[PDB]
């Protein structure tokens, strides 16, 4: 077929994709800036395609509803033919790789703990042995599903608490989780990916920090519909960008060169 | 076809695959122990195949000779039909993924610097700005090819030195590189993957250490011939083992539970 503009689904999540100040009424890709915006430009160049950045309609990463068996978020957009590719902080997981294809990882992360500075918590075990400090995760993402499915003793115990805690410990966006930590006086800790944690740790008002080691080890990958023609080239482009050091360069650019806390 | 015993190519590299003490004259898989030995057992179970561990004939990981264009090592064994699968500390690289398939990574690593304790070196930049301390890498592996192909200023400079240094700074096995560090009185530093570096750092006589950060970020994957029937199932099994925490468990088992330096 004739070359067609590739539809990219992505999500407003700092510093991966952000609306440039005062660009709301402009058009096309120029509106957006961030790590995944730069990455999408590089992938498209190496693979020889034109593309259109679109923000996922429901604002979600992607999970399969236990009732309807329907995939939501960016995963859903790929599964149901609404997008050709997802270029986003989308976590590689077993259940997702059954239904979509992931490139090799372009960024590593693990689930980590965000506290307000001074909170007397150092580890997941610390969280699980007390009741004074509440803790939760993002909705419809891999962190929540990790805890839901884990047989690891401490994580199972944490899930047992989180899934029935009232009011809900879950949040709709990373921004909401961070705000909840910052306004909790130390009484809420947020479980999120180390990448996002370390980004926020470098943002004013510099009142949060990542504590303890990561709970797991995984990565983000570029995702395409199962058996898509783009998969092979996209996979090779990620590995080329990795070996060239461009992925390291983009991370320093968006995390640390832009650091506001020293 | 009828189920057939899968031929696994792997390499004698501690602590991934090691000959059990006094097992030289025994038979089959029971001879061997190590991280990749345990991993192979798990992968085979999840994928439903029987297998035979074989050690790569030429003792190499794999590189394509610039003259003959022929692949050696474990990569060669897959490319030329001598093995069905490689389960080994085999690094995911662009040039390799062009010719073989890799699962998602089962272990992360980066190129790192091994010094004899007390060596006045802290970084790759340190190495590249002096001449007193020699430094090299393993032959026919990803570390050497990384330096050969790098356009990054410091790494390019290091390669320019290493490729013409006499006597050769390159070694045939990790064991040889480590021995060279230990007998150099600090006058040789070895560039190797962080995984192997951190393993040796925990081995008697506890006279080496990893210094500085990693030079790059990548992983080992399980490799199969291009378009092999095993690829999909193997890929999903790695991600399942990852999410179950078994990969973390195996690393602690072979690196740190077995630690000899405290
Ligand atoms: O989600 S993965 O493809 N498989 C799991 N791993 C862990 C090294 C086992 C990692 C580690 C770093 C990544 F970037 C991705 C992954
Ligand atoms: O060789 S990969 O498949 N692609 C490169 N990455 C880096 C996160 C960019 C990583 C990071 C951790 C891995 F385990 C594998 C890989
Ligand atoms: N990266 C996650 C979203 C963030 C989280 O769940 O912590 C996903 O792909 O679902
Ligand atoms: N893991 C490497 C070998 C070790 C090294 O090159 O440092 C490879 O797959 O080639
Ligand atoms: C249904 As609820 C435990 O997220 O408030
Ligand atoms: C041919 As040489 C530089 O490895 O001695
Ligand atoms: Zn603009
Ligand atoms: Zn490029
Ligand atoms: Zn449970
Ligand atoms: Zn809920
Ligand atoms: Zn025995
Ligand atoms: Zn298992
Ligand atoms: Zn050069
Ligand atoms: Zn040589």
């Amino acid at each position: 077929g004739a070359n067609k503009t590739v539809v990219v689904t992505t999500i407003l999540e700092s510093p991966y994709v952000m609306m440039k100040k005062n660009h709301e009424m402009l058009e096309g890709n120029e509106r957006y800036e961030g790590y995944c915006v730069d990455l999408a430009a590089e992938i498209a160049k190496h693979c020889g395609f034109k593309y259109k950045l679109t923000i996922v309609g429901d604002g979600k990463y992607g999970a399969r509803d236990a009732d309807t068996k329907i995939w939501n978020g960016m995963v859903g957009e790929l599964v149901y033919g609404k997008a050709d590719i997802a270029i986003a902080p989308l976590t590689i997981t077993y259940v997702r790789e059954e239904v979509i294809d992931f490139s090799k990882p372009f960024m590593s992360l693990g689930i980590s703990i965000m506290i307000k500075k001074g909170t007397p918590i150092e580890s997941a075990e610390d969280l699980s042995k007390q009741t004074e400090i509440a803790y939760g995760t993002l909705d419809s993402g891999s962190t929540k599903e990790f805890f839901r499915r884990s047989k690891i003793a401490v994580f199972d115990k944490m899930w047992t608490y989180m899934r029935s805690a009232e009011p809900s410990v879950f949040v709709r966006t990373t921004a909401e989780g961070v705000a909840r930590v910052r306004k909790s006086k130390g009484k809420y800790a947020y479980l999120l990916e180390s990448t996002m944690n370390e980004y926020i740790e470098q943002r004013k008002p510099c009142d949060t920090m990542k504590v303890g080691g990561n709970l797991d080890s995984k990565g983000y990958g570029i995702a395409t519909p199962k058996g898509s023609s783009l998969g092979n080239a996209v996979n090779l482009a990620v590995l080329k960008l990795s070996e060239q050091g461009l992925l390291d360069k983009l991370k320093n650019k968006w995390w640390y060169d832009k650091g506001e806390c020293g």
